[PDB]
């Protein structure tokens, strides 16, 4: 059973403006554990991590069906797994979380779907 | 089970191209009510919502596997698109994403 | 039951750029069947074929979860079906296979579900 879908799709350059900013942007985004991945890149890599996690935790976010709002991005986790898919290691959610995102040299695209 | 897929990529630009060549686009695309919040609109975000409809049952049409004035995408309190009408009698699960310049489109039909 | 999914952005240009630099390229990602419809294509059109077609196997890839590494794609196969509609007809899969392929003039995206 279907219990929700979520897609979001982020220009990387805006991204770039919002890291470029504030320089706590990237801290709220991401968790602890995010954030030691996003430290150990460094430039169009790490706003490319960075601009996916975003991407995957809006699409959840979406496919939850928040609309307009959104869960607390702290609230959410994405990691690798051993052959480098990314996954939710953290969710308020309790069914399967199936994610996928893909991305271009200038777009990052995240798709998510909720099974219960 | 999942009875159909489809999703959908648009380019902003090409939407207003085709708003600006032959006008009756929207009211052609748009059913009365999905109008009115149209010409509600302006700047950016009036295109974006035109794009997102068309995108939305470009989507739908796919996931089908097949008349726009036939489907109609509202939005909830809540801000999340979804299908007020739609030649399908189980559930829709609808997605809108979209950037400056895009907009994506993404539908799974379910039983 | 959904047992799988996976997503994929490419730009246009990126394929067009591979196709260019190396003469093999659409070899190596088209089968047999695939490469006779590539080249009864032109420009634009034959690049959005090759663009599609990888798209939609890389999307597979990681529908199954195969994360970076990936499968033959010589093993995976895309052909358009009756209704004209794009489909797996060769894949190291035994389950419903759900793929959907969309393009601009400059990117193609592809989205797999894969249920059993």
């Amino acid at each position: 059973m279907i219990v929700g879908h979520g897609i979001d799709i982020e220009e990387l350059a805006s991204i770039e403006s919002a890291v470029t900013r504030h320089e706590g942007f990237a801290k709220r985004v991401l968790t602890a554990l995010e954030m030691e991945r996003f430290t150990s890149l460094k430039g169009r890599r790490q706003i490319e991590y960075l601009a996916g996690r975003w991407s995957a935790k809006e699409a959840f976010s979406k496919a939850m069906g928040t609309g307009i709002s959104k869960l607390g991005f702290q609230d959410l986790e994405v990691l690798n797994n051993e052959r480098g898919a990314p996954y939710f290691s953290q969710a308020p959610f309790s069914g399967k979380i199936w994610l996928s995102i893909s991305h271009t040299d200038q777009f990052v695209t995240a798709s998510v779907i909720l099974e219960e």
